[PDB]
């Protein structure tokens, strides 16, 4: 039997037991939590490191550098352990300690920056380090190796678990590799599939995703892939997520109970509606932050 | 169409790539963290409840009881919502908000409100035979399959003890010898999910005929190994699971060309705030 890395992907697709409207419009869950490192990110991290062991770029024994909100942090830490890389991650210091700790536990080098510096500052600091000789920068935000994972794996999966049937795909936007990569695959399907994407409102802190300031716009984005972009409230992200285990037994991050929000908006909108919503990790690395009770 | 229930079970079997004796043996771990609740107790929980319908005893609206505080509280709670059951759970110590998230409730002289007939039918995981049934029905066939029937030693960290019993249950009926070893703390070792009764037990579901040896693990080796599984193998798990692989390693050490499999009951994510993934010496 099988290797941890071949335990990444082929994730379950589960329809909403009870929640939301019912007007013929069905909603199915992409369960990325199940990934060995517990998030959607593992697909991209694998892709990224093995695609670049392939173009001869990186090689075991090497140090790798990434700036993270955590998940990709925890992701590349894992795979590295599996293949004998050393990792440093760059993260801001307002993210949770469960995020801190899982990255450390996998034996990666963790560097925290100010929250006032936040994600864009950790990117800036990432670039410098590498261009000073402190390691190789894989750059999930501009690496087309990240959306390739979804476009290769995620996308073809969603289609065959809905057969040839999905009408909508709702995705929470961070890196944007998921939406973009899943969008590539679907464009080619000789039927129409509407890819919807979600961003925090004005002042809406939700971990996993961002509306990226202008000069930090992910190179991998591609507006022609994204039909609509929806705006998601931080409280309606925590409200639906909590609604989701209580009412569905699906135990998820806020990013996920958010994407179900939009997904429900779509269904609540379109009847006849097969709407696959991305759930990114689980509820556990959010537990100690008071979001799931206190 | 699929559901969470069918996402319970058929977990990944994972071979150690660089920890163990270099003498012939192959240690393979069974990734029970994968369960939709992220622990082994999803299998029993669903069974326990599901089989309490094959024999009609509970209604999707019925009040279920169990005084647990951890993973069982999580899976049980987990499955009730799946099926529309009203679960109520009781107490640990004096940390685990992962229960009420699933919609549960806060709270004899074992120790350890109120009682069965009082308010709802308690599940009695420590006696309920549908505990090892799960392993007998699933966790046994799976490992048997995945290993090409090549498994020589089963290893398990022992709480409600159902896991080893059922898998031994299934194991015994196979046409080859399959030794079965349960893991227990040394009596002052504090390891979550496994305790050294009698502290007056054995659990009801236990079967000395089904075990083949019992090694004692200290707290220091469990925490240490779980430490090593993370950095050295990319395996991030809780402290009993750390104990499992250390037991498998002593077995492997004794039994050269062996094929050993140990259950990883859960991923280490609920453990991080304990700080148990900081090293010590
Ligand atoms: C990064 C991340 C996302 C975003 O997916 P991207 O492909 O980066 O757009 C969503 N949720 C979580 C928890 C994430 O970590
Ligand atoms: C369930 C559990 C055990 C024990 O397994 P049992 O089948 O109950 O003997 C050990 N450790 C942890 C973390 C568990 O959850």
């Amino acid at each position: 039997m099988s290797t941890l890395e071949q335990t990444i992907g082929n994730t379950p697709l589960v329809k909403l037991q009870r929640m939301g409207p019912d007007n013929g419009s069905e909603v199915w869950l992409k369960l990325e939590g199940n990934n060995p490192a517990g998030s959607v990110k593992d697909r991209a991290a694998l892709s990224m490191i093995v695609e670049a062991e392939k173009r001869g770029r990186i090689k075991p024994g090497d140090v790798l550098i990434e700036a993270t909100s955590g998940n990709t942090g925890i992701a590349l830490a894992m795979i590295a352990a599996l293949k004998g890389y050393r990792m440093k991650l760059l993260m801001p210091d307002n993210m949770s300690q469960e995020r801190r700790a899982a990255m450390r536990a996998y034996g990666a080098e963790l560097i925290l920056v100010t929250k006032e510096q936040g994600m864009e500052g950790a990117r800036d600091l990432a670039l410098e380090m590498a261009n000073r000789g402190e390691g190789k920068l894989l750059d999930q935000f501009n690496n087309p190796d990240n959306p390739k994972a979804h476009y290769t794996t995620t996308g073809p999966e969603i289609w065959q678990q809905t057969g040839g049937r999905i009408t909508h795909f709702v995705s929470s936007m961070g890196t944007t590799g998921t939406i973009t990569g899943v969008s590539e695959f679907m464009r080619e399907q000789s039927k129409p599939v509407t890819i919807v994407g979600l961003q925090p409102e004005e002042g809406s802190s939700i971990p996993g995703i961002r509306r990226w300031p202008t000069e930090y716009l992910p190179g991998i984005f591609n507006a022609s892939l994204v039909d609509e972009v929806l705006d998601i409230h931080q409280r309606d992200a925590e409200n639906t997520m909590r609604e989701l285990a209580v009412r569905e037994g699906i135990f998820c991050g806020v990013s996920s109970g958010g994407a179900v929000a939009g997904a429900l908006r779509v269904a609540k909108a379109n009847p006849d509606a097969v709407v696959v919503a991305i759930i990114c990790d689980r509820g556990d690395r959010y537990l100690s932050t008071g979001v799931f009770g206190e």
